[PDB]
């Protein structure tokens, strides 16, 4: 099975808008989401879909891009670490569930790239 996807929204968790996050939004997600290996990020794992009844087993810390999009979008962070712990949450993950050389991790590796190129210089 797959569980319920992680929050997009908490309306008693407190929220700030940053120029930081507002960074985060409109180039580091925007530049990752258009990506041609963006697409396996693009929503939650699909376990059911994919037949991997063992992926939520291994992952139980699940996220991904759409997530942090929506996230971005909602207002729902406090500050730009906590977003940037869920990019870094989704390609750790990657790395945990798969091996070195598979093609998701390759692309996984490509989007790591790009994202600490784009935070390396946040406003
Ligand atoms: C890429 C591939 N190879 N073989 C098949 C079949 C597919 C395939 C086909 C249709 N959709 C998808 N979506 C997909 C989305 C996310 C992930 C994955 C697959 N992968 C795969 C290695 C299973 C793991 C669970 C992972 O960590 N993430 C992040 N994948």
């Amino acid at each position: 099975m797959n569980p319920p996807p992680p929050e997009t929204s908490n309306p008693n968790k407190p929220k700030r808008q940053t120029n930081q996050l507002q960074y985060l939004l409109r180039v580091v997600l925007k530049t990752l989401w258009k990506h041609q290996f963006a697409w396996p990020f693009q929503q939650p794992v699909d376990a059911v879909k994919l037949n991997l009844p063992d992926y939520y087993k291994i992952i139980k810390t699940p996220m991904d891009m759409g997530t942090i999009k929506k996230r971005l979008e909602n207002n729902y962070y406090w500050n730009a670490q906590e977003c940037i712990q869920d990019f870094n949450t989704m390609f750790t993950n990657c790395y945990i569930y798969n091996k070195p050389g598979d093609d998701i991790v390759l692309m996984a590796e490509a989007l790591e790239k790009l994202f600490l190129q784009k935070i390396n210089e946040l406003p």
